[PDB]
């Protein structure tokens, strides 16, 4: 199902022609291209091959395209066509189970997904390391997670208004109300994927940071993320926002790619998790927690979000199911 | 993947609240009650339970209601809290695999798919009819399945303007033109799902019926619609359009579920396959050939279509899989021609 989704060349396509994402990882690899010429590159998850394509630009003499969809063939195609058979190497498979002919100087990939998370290709990311000589880079190299308070009460309202069809005594002279609690802990437990104003945040965010230098695969089965936000607002927190950067460090310069909400909407939107019962609090206070992502076996994490108002001990537990989203941009 | 889909409340929920289905199904039910009071039911993928209740509300002495997801655990919630343990028994598994204590009299269920056959979920509805005595009913008892040609140049030619991404020489230097074949062949593979006017349709429709009395599972795996059209207007014929009907045949009267394009939209909307060669008919032509659905390992058929318009030899063939429709519903008013 998952390598049958990437099978598509519309999928492809769609990636593709999203110009923040297409033309920023081109300036971060041609503006370093000291980090490129002459070297050997590994790229994750080619898809069609593009990353492949700007590191020959930037003068790569090798580079392994690794790719476990039928998208490979298609890859083969554009290497032949752009004449870069002596250079773009596409190797068939999972990044876990291919061979490669030697190490390489630097690793390139865009295995983000909503919440930096999601998807869990960063697992493959990391697992590539293996091939990667000791003076080695990556691109990206760190990732940036971000997360700040909201209020947004119509969105409660909506979630809440879609649970309560389970309150119903009487639906077609069914009773459905001994469900009501399954259906407000399944609405709430789904992430919220859209944008929103940057005046419904609350508090300045908290950023966590992964060094994917540094980080092993293993690392992001347990995610802990602890929080304390100094609250510049009064009312009612409905629950936390989340976005992600990635930072490209290159030799010549840092290149980043951005999601937040204060910068142009990307295909990542944001996310936000909603809690089931709206916290108040007060401007000047503080609001500490942990986000604690569990991996799962459908590619994804359960989340467990626990967030206390410290002045009041009013505290807010929270399950997210990262498998089962609500995308509601329209 | 398949069952945890239905394992969500929300998915159960928006069926549920699709009042064309629940409706339809509890009229079809309640104004047939001598087909169900004091009889013996099975109720195959029952999610919540929600057609279960409908029969015990018609008086059904019995219902055995199959549901292979998760949401069984939440059906068996729901008939304990509704006091009706001693007559409806939610029995968690597929219902090839399941055993049921004995015969029944009828088999419910909700088994359509996008074009009729999407989700292929009507093979375990037939393969049910091994615990159905000999003079037994199902509802649905028949379906009905609809083709037309139809007229739209703007749809045929958005599968070029989305192919043509690749026809680039230099995509930030890169020259993707030697995809653009293949980009054209992968959209026009894809069904297109929604809704459109009925003045492009160029021809009367075929009707191709199943009766699911009659009915074995393995007619499902191969299905030849052979087709005639008799055409009523002149113009370019981009495709045929599909949708369908099931009829609940009772003793006391016949109710229909319709998802043709002259009735309210619902949410099957109608399915449109494209022919990547358009063929140039005039009203008097006569365009024939055949739709063969030839059944997929994904819950989905390939589709094979075959035109000719008989008058001139020209002629279109065309395949599509049902496992990647493209789904091109906004709600903006259909035109028509
Ligand atoms: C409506 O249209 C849609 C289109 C796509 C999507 C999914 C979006 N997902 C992402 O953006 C993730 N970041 C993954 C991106 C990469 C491809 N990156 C290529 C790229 C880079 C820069 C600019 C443009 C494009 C996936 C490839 O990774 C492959 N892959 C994943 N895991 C592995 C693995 N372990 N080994 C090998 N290949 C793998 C997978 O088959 C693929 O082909 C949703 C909707
Ligand atoms: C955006 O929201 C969405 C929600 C749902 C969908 C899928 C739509 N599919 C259909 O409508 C198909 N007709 C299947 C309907 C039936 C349920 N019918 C219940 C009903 C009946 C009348 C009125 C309202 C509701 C599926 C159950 O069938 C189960 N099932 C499928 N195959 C089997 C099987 N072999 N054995 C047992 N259960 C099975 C499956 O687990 C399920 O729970 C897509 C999007």
């Amino acid at each position: 199902q998952y390598f049958q989704f990437y099978g598509y060349l519309s999928q492809q396509q769609n990636m593709m022609q999203d110009y923040v994402r297409t033309g920023t990882y081109q300036r971060a690899i041609l503006q370093n291209h000291t980090d490129f010429k002459d070297k050997i590159v590994l790229d994750v998850g080619c898809g069609s091959g593009i990353l492949s394509f700007f590191a020959a630009q930037a003068g790569a003499r090798k580079i392994y395209a690794v790719e476990a969809s039928t998208m490979a063939q298609h890859a083969e195609v554009l290497v032949k066509s752009n004449n870069l058979t002596d250079r773009i190497v596409v190797i068939p498979g999972k990044v876990e189970e291919v061979s490669l002919p030697e190490q390489v100087d630097i690793i390139i990939s865009e295995p983000m997904g909503y919440m930096l998370f999601n998807e869990r290709m960063l697992e493959s990311y990391l697992h590539a390391k293996k091939y990667l000589k000791p003076s080695g880079n990556m691109f990206p190299t760190i990732g940036d997670v971000h997360l700040a308070p909201f209020t947004d009460e119509q969105l409660y309202m909506e979630q809440f208004t879609k649970a309560n069809f389970w309150y119903q005594p009487s639906f077609h002279g069914v009773d459905l109300s001994a469900l009501r609690g399954a259906a407000v802990d399944e609405y709430f437990r789904q992430p919220v994927v859209d944008t929103f104003d940057i005046r419904i945040l609350m508090a300045k965010s908290v950023k966590y940071t992964v060094n994917f230098l540094e980080a092993k695969e293993g690392d992001l089965h347990r995610i802990e993320i602890p929080f304390k936000f100094h609250m510049l607002h009064s009312g009612l927190v409905h629950g936390l926002a989340f976005w992600f950067d990635v930072a490209f460090i290159g030799s010549i310069m840092t290149v980043w790619l951005s999601t937040a909400p204060t910068e142009p909407l990307t295909h990542w939107y944001q996310v936000r998790c909603l809690f089931q019962s709206p916290l108040f609090a007060k401007a000047g206070d503080t609001l500490s927690g942990t986000c604690l992502l569990i991996a799962n076996k459908r590619q994804s994490y359960d989340i467990s979000i626990v967030a206390q108002v410290d002045q009041t001990g009013s505290k807010s537990s929270n399950l997210l199911d990262l498998k089962n989203p609500f995308f509601r941009y329209t």
